[PDB]
């Protein structure tokens, strides 16, 4: 009834199903699937990508939300920070296909949790030792990334409503970007989806007036991003650690209840989460704050970084 119903340029974001080869799927969800594929042409190179499409046996209303997923991609626009569209097939002779750019080491959370004993708060001589590790600068710079691509998304007028590690992929160079599986993932086989009424939601990722009121704004994705802090400097951990997600949790939440400093945080990535889940969305610091702020941890961090 929505998104999918905008104009679309074809001329700009129109690719050739024939120049593209799909190979095994990435990932299921429970309506869509995302399937690794080499395309040629897209950027007389050849490059790896993936395509998100529908499972066999798709509906009128699935086609409708892949289609919705498409626009409002377009809509978003460019950013190094966000998964980005490369293409799309839309016309007919074939099924709708979404292909973005292909992040080779996944989520954040997963790969983040596949290093906990690749971690050193700063490398010392000889590198070599700790070659491929994750250290402070990479934690702080995939923090300030995330930063810049949600201050993007809120001056494209855009509400994530799903933010977390899960949702942030990690491609080559260290640059990560935020995404949304949508349709590729299976919230009902997910338990990072709590079931509350009629729907799955993120509970643990969202802000106390998103719970009690319902009402989402770019503020409670600041809250959001508060909970990924703690996720990036947990090193891939679950939030709210052994605690029951149940009436309890979401009153003890209102009345200022928050996480313990995670095992590989600064003190001022601590606070930073702090301000991130103030109870008053007015009071949370915006997406410019926090990209300002830790642009000047991560140029705080190198300066304790001073051997070369
Ligand atoms: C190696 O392992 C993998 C690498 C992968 N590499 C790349 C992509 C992969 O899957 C996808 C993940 C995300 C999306 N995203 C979308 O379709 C998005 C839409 C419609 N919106 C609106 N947004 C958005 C963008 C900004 C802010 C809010 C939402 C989206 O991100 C598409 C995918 F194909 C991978 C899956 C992998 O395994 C599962």
């Amino acid at each position: 009834e929505h998104c999918e119903r905008l104009p679309y340029d074809a001329s700009k974001w129109e690719f050739p199903r024939d120049r593209l080869k799909l190979g095994k799927p990435l990932g299921r969800g429970a309506f869509g699937q995302v399937i690794e594929a080499d395309a040629f042409g897209i950027d007389a190179t050849c490059r790896t990508v993936a395509v998100k499409m529908l499972k066999e046996g798709a509906t009128h209303s699935e086609h409708r939300a892949l289609m919705s997923e498409l626009k409002i991609l377009i809509h978003i626009g460019h950013h190094l920070n966000v998964v980005n569209l490369l293409g799309a097939c839309t016309k007919p002779g074939g099924p709708l296909m979404v292909i973005t750019e292909f992040c080779k080491f996944g989520n954040l959370s997963t790969y983040l949790r596949s290093k906990r004993n690749e971690f050193v708060p700063y490398k010392v001589a000889p590198e070599d030792l700790y070659k491929d590790f994750l250290t402070l600068e990479h934690l702080i710079c995939y923090s300030f990334q995330v930063a810049k691509g949600m201050e993007f998304l809120a001056s494209r007028k855009c509400i994530h409503r799903d933010l977390a590690a899960r949702n942030i992929l990690l491609s080559e160079k260290n640059v990560v970007k935020i995404c949304d599986f949508g349709l590729a993932r299976d919230i009902y086989k997910d338990p990072d989806y709590v079931r509350k009424g009629d729907a799955r939601l993120p509970l643990k990722w969202m802000a106390p007036e998103t719970i009690f009121d319902r009402v989402y704004t770019i503020q409670s994705d600041v809250w959001s991003f508060g909970v990924l802090l703690w996720e990036i400097f947990s090193l891939g951990a679950s939030p709210y650690p052994g605690v029951k997600i149940d009436e309890e949790f979401c009153r003890r939440l209102k009345e200022g209840t928050r996480m313990r400093a995670p095992d590989y945080t600064t003190p001022e990535m601590y606070q930073t989460m702090l301000d991130c889940w103030h109870g008053e969305p007015s009071q949370r610091p915006t997406f410019s704050e926090l990209v300002e702020h830790l642009g000047n941890l991560l140029q705080a961090n190198a300066q304790q970084d001073r051997h070369h």
